[PDB]
């Protein structure tokens, strides 16, 4: 089931947004392929070129599917930035999102390198 469909307008177009998701990427540790240090506080750069502006949002997960701790930096030059302390290590999956849309790069796989950890 499911219900809403709120929110009206007195005038407003159907033209085309200012923001794209489809012109949003990532670059840096926090997203590398090689492999992340877990438990150490790593953070990603996000640079738009044709994205333009859009509600930012981050939404770390584990294996399990856990909520996990994002901080939010605001530079103001054009990019964003954002530091992840992944304490359980495992599978983790970012779905960053931009003005309400998903980019077609996420989720994003990464893999927690740890040592140790004996139970």
């Amino acid at each position: 089931g499911s219900s809403g469909s709120s929110g009206r307008s007195p005038f407003k177009v159907k033209v085309l947004p200012t923001y794209d998701a489809s012109k949003v990427t990532a670059s840096g540790p926090g997203l590398s392929s090689y492999g992340v240090p877990a438990s150490l506080p790593v953070d990603f750069a996000i640079d738009a070129r044709d994205a333009g502006e859009g509600l930012l949002a981050v939404q770390i997960t584990d294996q399990e599917g856990k909520p996990k701790r994002a901080i939010v930096h605001d530079n103001k030059d054009g990019t964003y930035a954002v530091t992840y302390i992944p304490d359980k290590t495992g599978r983790y999956m970012i779905g960053v999102t931009y003005g309400g849309d998903d980019i077609p790069l996420s989720p994003y796989r990464i893999r927690a390198t740890q040592t140790g950890d004996a139970s």
